[PDB]
DNA sequence: AACTATTTATAAGA
DNA sequence: TCTTATAAATAGT
């Protein structure tokens, strides 16, 4: 980036649609490459904002979704929690 | 990276490991930046070659599989196919 | 595991 | 979309 940027949501419509299309496919990159590099199995599922999906899966997303809702043992998993926040003096 | 490195599965079993933990921060790091910055729902289901699971999902996982299940429209999917290559 | 040069991604200005 | 300068990730150590 030109600049540095902070991380909330983008504000200007078409900004947030221009950066969602660019991200979305530096994601599904660095996906792939995880999965070629590592030899492990990813699918990344992603609903734009309007609720259009687009999808990554290296093997298959079936296969990777059945193994996935089987899976019974305790796991790493991340998600996102909104914290409350004071800003800059400005 | 201090070296450019090709995009074949690296054959060193403990770099593959190290290779594979800082990745996998990295990727669901732009995953949740993605959900922040452009608002949308991302699940993001990683299986090592050990088949350890581990996820990312910005709402709730179950929610976002459910929504995928049900969705019936044409949409833009990728995968991984292998090409031959000369060297 | 931390730290650093080299690369890879990406935001603003066009 | 493009260009470019800048920030962010990562490959070796």
């Amino acid at each position: 980036g030109r600049k540095k940027i902070q991380i909330t949501r983008i504000m200007d419509e078409r900004n947030r649609q221009v950066t969602f299309t660019k991200r979305k496919f530096g994601l599904m990159k660095k996906a792939y490459e995880l999965s070629v590099l590592c030899d492990c199995e990813i699918a990344l599922i992603i609903f734009n904002s309007s609720n259009k999906l687009f999808q990554y899966a290296s093997t298959d997303m079936d296969k990777v979704l059945l193994k996935y809702t089987e899976y019974s043992e305790p796991h790493e998993s991340r998600t996102n929690t909104v914290i409350l926040e004071t800003l800059k003096r400005r």
